[PDB]
């Protein structure tokens, strides 16, 4: 009976959720307090448009049957199925949609206007987010007989559960809004000055990171599509990517001297879990424990590296979900058994094909809003006004009076 | 075997429970910080001790062998049973009562004493919760062959999870409790001034209504009593209910312009998942949206009521709650489907024992707690003195010393 | 098919993750904010350093084939099985390894060096847990045929879920610590003097206290090594352990009008979680509530008198896990069914033994940790400088420029 399996989803399903109070800690706590109920605010609000979103139309274009092969279109107002897996499916695959486009407020956070970062939202969840879903994932519906590949996905793309799907897209539109909307004031002076500004519940923080970490193991776990006696392994893989991204991070700090090296820590763990999402399904535990300690120091070296490129990523977006799924999903390509590829494939073209992905997702996801936002950003300004930024976000739109 | 039903149902027990940690989270963050240890205190207090009762007397009233109809009389000191679902439902149950009970303690935060809330606790926990449990769910014992329906439940009463047996319990007790000890100090003045006032901790608040969200899915889960093909089918209507009701008061701030709208859509999330409560299991999504997303209007609206009537419920424990949960109640009897019903009963016969339902509660848990409650306040005080309201309960009885 | 039991069990280590989550609120909370993100570092940190440990060695040593009888010797840099629960038995594993040692961070918290802790963790990790693991539980082996009994295994020291193990371990390591370090500045003065010294984010550690809870239904379910139709009476006892725990508390607190009764409230919780620990799956619903209620005793009246003893527990580590620890354990032998016990034992052959493992752990889990920490810190000092201490630990060796 479909029973058993039907269980395990939903029960994936809700450790996704909590994912999202992973999030809004994470984020807030890593905010100063003058902005730490706004962030709250964008944290309830954008998984409420996503989820509104994907229920309405999302699903439709991601896991509809294809189009011309660029998008679905059936699937609206979900529904009723005579696929017995399929609703547990769309639950789960919803809550996927909300974890991308949350992942990018915590990277323009402190000064984006509440309603730019819902329109941001908006389009991550109605165009970009599903159109790169179905490229990659569209004929992966669980329990469907009928199902046609999205194009990437046909060419042997393989991505477990999302370290170029869900972490990549996020990041890459993150990156964008950073790089529109510009640094915090105070962030950066003169030529190569960098003032690091803190949050003022870096503990919530820590919270978040355990929560995200314990979702972490639903979302890779609700991938795996079936259950076999190899699921326990897609667990282990994922313990061992988190912890290794850390104690790497952690030793480099203990070497370094990192000033408030708590953020660099639980940076490396989030990191090493995204780079282990591509994979965490066809790796041995080695190379579980190799990859995500390799995620964790890329996210540290990343970090150091945005700072003097003057990008202003408050809580390092980037160099976790973007850096850390980039490496991921080429990893994949290194380490993984040969026998999850298309038969007719070395490493070598199993490389080329997970960069190609790589390729598409930075086009795509960062290119295309990189145009759209800037264009919204010139008719509707998108950066909070001096006085906001000052007096905090908590006294913006919606918030206090000040 | 009974395994998997079993496993089900403790794991939507520890769901449940984790709802204990959303309502801790989102009263200590909505209240200033000069109360906030007073409010851990309460709902951690509430918690063991309506624990204590269920499992002493409390599971025997409610889900006993009918004693005239209006009691159960055995289960005392619930241990041993031939039943094998019996022990994972009574724990489920007996989170339940927990749910119900803790309620109460948001709306009357920042004023009232702490052993006075704990009495009120022990009426709900010993005489209101069990009672109209009893009426509305007796019979409805998981994989019992032998159970008597309570008098309501035989009239055709419906309520999946407790729209009205948790959530409406918990809200009139509440609106009795914030009648007899009246508004906090600075709240209302003149005829028609209302003053905010806002909570020291909002980012916890939002982590609070993620928790809540979370263990609302064991809530609905563990309520259907089996396993079949349409348990999926729950989920997602416990998702859409949350989410539009968030969703549509996003919606309505942003056109207001509403002031602090952060409490006002983590609410109207609140509030979509109680209406659903009453029909996850019957309902399509498409109904379950639509219920959801009224039922986080109406919390709006009943918020700005409540103020007009010079009522100071904390958090909007009456709004979310009791409007919600009677919402939900009477709009099992619009959007059900049919079949669902006694054979002999149209939406017409479906409404007017819904409604009964409703004005039992009310009668019930309102009226009886209220003459109860106002017959308590008279020889021992439940508001504190100014003194303690003024520098916070943080400084009452069992806290520090000032 | 060991599907159900396998998923069972991933589902469980998820839930002891949470813990950690708990642990960091509860600990950060408990502090002054100026410790806060020392505290928060500390416990993701040792998170990390236990798992890269125990997944490289201390599963091997724990539960490799026994090489005379003292310690494993193989399963190292765990990987592949022809057990198919053996996997998913090893993650549940290293989260006990992880929970053992984070139990220490609570007690030394204010004024232990970050580094300090962290060696003081590579002890607990490498050595001490995994060789008192082996002695009590090197036999047990999730679907092993094969297995072999520790020594105090094979004498029927019976520990179902680590209240020795785990708990006990962990609180003999913390208090050999608090003895090394000293008492906080300002703590105690004269001869008979006692300075409170209250948390800053006591809402943080309630919310902290809920998720140990929801962890511990895993902690306990995950323990029971297959699934039966009396899995279900773990999770009551569970529960009404801790509620009962917590009741009592509270009642004491009542009666004797005490200070900052939450903090004892919250710790009488945990005390009833931890004494069900040895004995959950053996005992009675009432059993249960006895013991829980009996540990939150205890744990009341040690917190008191390790304060004339001038011997400083931060949050109540030895209070909550190592009295409450000890008492389940010998408790076992009063309460549990005999036919639990080894079929040639007497309650007073059986009390012999559980003594004897409380006993042997105490000399190897505080007497070696005692010898080994000081003699480390003549050459280490583990306690920061006044300066840190009186600044505060957010301004230590990797944290805030001062
Ligand atoms: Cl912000
Ligand atoms: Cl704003
Ligand atoms: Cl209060
Ligand atoms: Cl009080
Ligand atoms: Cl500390
Ligand atoms: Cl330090
Ligand atoms: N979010
Ligand atoms: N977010
Ligand atoms: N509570
Ligand atoms: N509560
Ligand atoms: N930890
Ligand atoms: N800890």
């Amino acid at each position: 009976e479909s029973f058993l399996l039907n269980l395990w989803i939903l029960l994936c399903a809700c450790l996704v959720l909590i994912m999202q109070a992973g999030f809004t800690c994470f984020e807030s706590g890593n905010v100063r307090n003058k902005n730490s109920v706004n962030v709250a605010l964008k944290n309830v609000s954008d998984f409420c448009v996503c989820a509104v979103c994907y229920w309405a139309f999302g699903y439709a274009l991601m896991y509809g049957n294809s189009i011309d092969g660029i998008v679905g279109a059936n699937g609206f107002f979900y529904s009723t199925t005579t696929n017995s897996h399929e609703t547990s499916f769309f639950l789960f695959q919803l809550m996927f949609c909300c974890t991308s486009a949350t992942i990018i407020s915590g990277a323009v956070a402190e000064r984006m206007r509440f309603t730019g970062y819902i329109l941001v939202t908006l389009l991550a969840a109605s165009l970009i987010y599903p159109l790169f879903g179905h490229w990659a994932w569209g004929g992966r519906i669980l329990g469907s007989e009928t199902s046609t590949p999205g194009w990437l996905e046909q060419l042997g793309f393989i991505d477990f559960a999302g370290a170029t799907v869900v972490h990549s897209v996020g990041g890459w539109m993150a990156l964008a809004c950073v790089l529109i909307i510009g640094p915090r004031l105070g962030r950066f002076n003169n030529k190569h000055g960098v003032n690091q500004i803190f949050g003022d519940n870096l503990p919530l923080t820590a919270l978040g990171t355990f929560l995200l970490f314990l979702g972490w193991f639903g979302f890779n776990g609700g991938s795996y599509g079936k259950i076999d006696d190899m699921l326990s392994s897609v667990f282990v893989n994922t313990a061992l990517g988190g912890t290794f991204g850390g104690f790497v991070v952690l030793l480099i700090c203990i070497w370094q001297q990192s000033l408030l090296s708590i953020r660099f820590v639980l940076n490396g763990v989030l990191a090493g879990l995204v780079a282990i999402t591509a994979s965490a399904n066809s790796i041995s535990s080695i190379d579980a424990a190799t990859i995500g300690g390799i995620s964790g120091a890329l996210s540290f070296f990343a970090t150091i590296l945005l700072e003097k490129c003057k990008i202003d990523d408050v809580v390092s977006v980037v160099p976790v979900h973007l850096i850390g799924g980039i490496w991921g999903t080429l990893a994949l390509a290194i380490f993984a058994d040969g026998q999850y590829f298309i038969a007719g494939n070395s490493r070598v073209d199993q490389f080329l094909i997970q960069l190609l992905g790589v390729v598409t997702c930075g086009i795509f996801a960062f290119g295309l809003p990189y145009m759209l936002i800037r264009l919204l950003n010139r008719v509707y300004p998108l950066r909070v006004s001096p006085r906001v930024e000052i007096l905090g976000l908590n006294f913006g739109e919606f918030g206090l009076k000040s």
